[PDB]
């Protein structure tokens, strides 16, 4: 039989540290190509091993089609090759759009679902993961209005993360490092950030926020490990809830949810099924 | 170019199947592992990462993947095709002479050092199943070693040591008394090369056995074939090497040829039970240049 592996690369919808991202094409089908420098080749690793050992199947995860490893004359080439999310991340799609009740819900609550089913142990199953990476550039939007989450190249199974959406414990290094419980409670620190980026963008009364990343009015871009401790853990800062939110119900109660993920104690936080629970309890 | 035709199945077996295939008008072979040694896959995917691993006596990589779609995975390994197939199959069918017997061991040995001694890059790296099967023949008269799933690497610069997950063991039949015992020091990185050189011992003698000397050869036979059972457990093994202290049998008719005497003598330096007393890739590799 002929086995088809050309790729035919369109266009490069994302550059980094970590390489870059391309719209490409397979059999007719577009596909997305993450191609690792050389600086970033665990990222690699880790995903290829996780993936071997647990093919993650869920509509709230970025969908897994390949990891190919290539030998070049001089170096190695690692592609990773996943489903094609036209709208692009999440961050990407909050600049221009503002969102009604209806489509924050949708949005969080699929976000919740792709975290829970990341954390949950299943017997027969998964093991249970947890990202290490989570934020709005992690998270892409599909055409259905629910989200998937993308990257598990930090991921842990039972680089650093992005400084800014660190959580206290890993900024004042007091986490508790051979507890995986440890990860999930930083996963959801980070979830907290991501759901006040996206409910700013929700609309009320007429009145919408400006896209921000979280700690905009408190640390420079590309903020210093320093930098974010200083606010997380020595002042114990935590993003702006506006007083427009607490004329609208749906914001009132999500206010309430992203402060019971900011909790200094990360075992006081929320947990990814009790977010669910939450969500679907509100409107 | 990246298609690739399946043309024949030249292999199928525990591991998996391989496939002769075609790739921009090569003949290339296709690996499609078992779902239940998808650890030797990741493994031999870390090993075949490195650059410098690249050598004419290490078995060529061109590609590896890892496939899925719904709950299906496929994990593929890609390498150049040797159409004279394993060591064990060409033994099988052909005797070798004096030259032949030498160019054949020395490249092995030539692999094996390569694979032992880090370059500071590449870390140094242990077999751990070491076997006429995982050796192919090339058509200048050289082999190639294949099949790195079980490998442990160590780099001395670093002082790192990784054992990798792969609950795999070795080919029973080619086990070290201290493998077949379980006395093996598994967070010492030379036990893990000593196990190589006992296996290369086998090995030598596997082919040894095809090389004439005054019109006498020996049929092919594999390691322990007079002393244990047909397909031998790991406590068959055990029984005939550990307990009954057991070493193929060196035929007399080698005494008389100066070369199968020398050979007789290394492949006895490989086979100490201590594991320490064993010769050296390196010096198994000097002294195969020594002797003709
Ligand atoms: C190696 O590399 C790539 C391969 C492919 C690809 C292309 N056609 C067919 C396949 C295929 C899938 C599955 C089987 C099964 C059939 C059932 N049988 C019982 C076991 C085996 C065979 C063939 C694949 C996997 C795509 C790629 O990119 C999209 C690859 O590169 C990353
Ligand atoms: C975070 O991580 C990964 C993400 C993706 C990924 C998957 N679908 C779509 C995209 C994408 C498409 C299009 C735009 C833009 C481009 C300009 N204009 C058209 C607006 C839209 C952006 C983004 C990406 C980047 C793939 C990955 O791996 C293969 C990722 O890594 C795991
Ligand atoms: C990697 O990704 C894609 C792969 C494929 C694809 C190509 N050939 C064959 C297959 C296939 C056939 C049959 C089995 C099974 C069926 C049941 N039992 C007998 C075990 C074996 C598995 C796999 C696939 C899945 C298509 C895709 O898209 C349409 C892929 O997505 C990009
Ligand atoms: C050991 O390991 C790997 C080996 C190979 C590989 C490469 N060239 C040629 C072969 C071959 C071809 C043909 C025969 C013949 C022998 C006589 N008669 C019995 C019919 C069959 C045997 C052997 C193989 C098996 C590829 C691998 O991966 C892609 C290996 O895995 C690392």
């Amino acid at each position: 039989r002929t086995v088809a592996r050309d790729i035919t690369l369109l266009e490069c919808v994302g550059k980094g540290r970590y390489g870059e991202v391309w719209r490409g094409s397979w059999q007719g089908e577009n596909v997305a190509v993450k191609i690792f420098s050389s600086r970033d080749e665990k990222s690699w690793f880790r995903e290829t091993e996780l993936y071997n050992t647990v093919m993650l199947r869920h509509e709230n995860i970025l969908g897994f089609i390949a990891s190919d490893m290539t030998s070049r004359h001089s170096s190695t080439q690692l592609w990773l090759i996943t489903h094609y999310h036209e709208m692009g991340s999440l961050y990407d799609y909050l600049q221009l759009t503002t969102l009604d009740t209806v489509s924050c819900l949708r949005i969080v609550l699929s976000i919740a679902s792709g975290l829970a089913h990341l954390h949950i142990e299943i017997f027969g199953g998964k093991p249970a993961i947890a990202h290490r990476d989570l934020k709005s550039k992690n998270i892409l939007v599909k055409k259905n209005g629910q989200c998937c989450i993308a990257d598990l190249g930090l991921a842990v199974m039972h680089r650093v993360g992005t400084k800014r959406y660190m959580a206290p414990e890993v900024l004042d290094e007091t986490i508790q490092v051979d507890c995986f419980d440890s990860y999930k409670r930083v996963d959801i620190w980070a979830f907290g950030l991501v759901l006040w980026e996206v409910a700013r963008r929700m609309v009320s009364n007429g009145i919408v926020e400006d896209y921000k990343p979280p700690f905009y009015d408190v640390v420079p871009n590309d903020p210093s490990f320093e930098d974010m401790r200083k606010v997380v853990c020595v002042d114990q800062q935590r993003p702006n809830i506006p007083n427009r939110w607490f004329s609208d119900p749906t914001l009132t109660s999500l206010a309430k949810l992203m402060k019971e993920c900011w909790y200094q104690n990360p075992s006081a936080r929320l947990t990814a099924l009790r977010i669910k629970k939450t969500l679907t309890k509100i409107d």
